[PDB]
RNA sequence: GGUUCUCCCCGAAAGCUAUUUAGGUAGCGCCUCGUGAAUUCAUCUCCGGGGGUAGAGCACUGUUUCGGCAAGGGGGUCA
């Protein structure tokens, strides 16, 4: 019976191949598009970035202090 | 610059804001899949609205041509 057991359905997704054909649907560049930074093989912002704006993380001011009698 | 098998369904943008930013990027707009919702939404009819655009006009702010009345201004009679 070693040749009889199945998963449930929908367990598997066999995953996304990228590049592989027209008709595989996300070939050529495989979903990111043309030119750009994106695009570039290891490029992308790091987090937090808005393209040269003062993040949102730094807009803010810092407030209030941690307690240690809080951990016990 | 290149990115390799097939079929089915849906289907964009080239805009705004910011950026030592302008051929990059982030949020939003636009696309896709899932979930939940109200005659929710669109077209048409009727009703209630506020505009100051087209047009027009010259009361006002400016500009413009002609004619009249013409304060006033010059020369001339004077006491």
């Amino acid at each position: 019976r070693l040749n009889t057991l199945s998963p449930a359905e929908g367990s598997k997704k066999a995953g996304k191949r990228l590049g592989r054909g027209i008709g595989s649907g996300l070939g050529k560049t495989g979903g990111r598009g043309h030119k750009g930074q994106k695009s570039r093989s290891g490029g992308g912002v790091r987090r937090g970035f808005e393209g040269g704006q003062m993040p949102l993380y730094r807009r803010l001011p810092k407030f209030g202090f941690t307690s240690r009698k809080a951990a016990i």
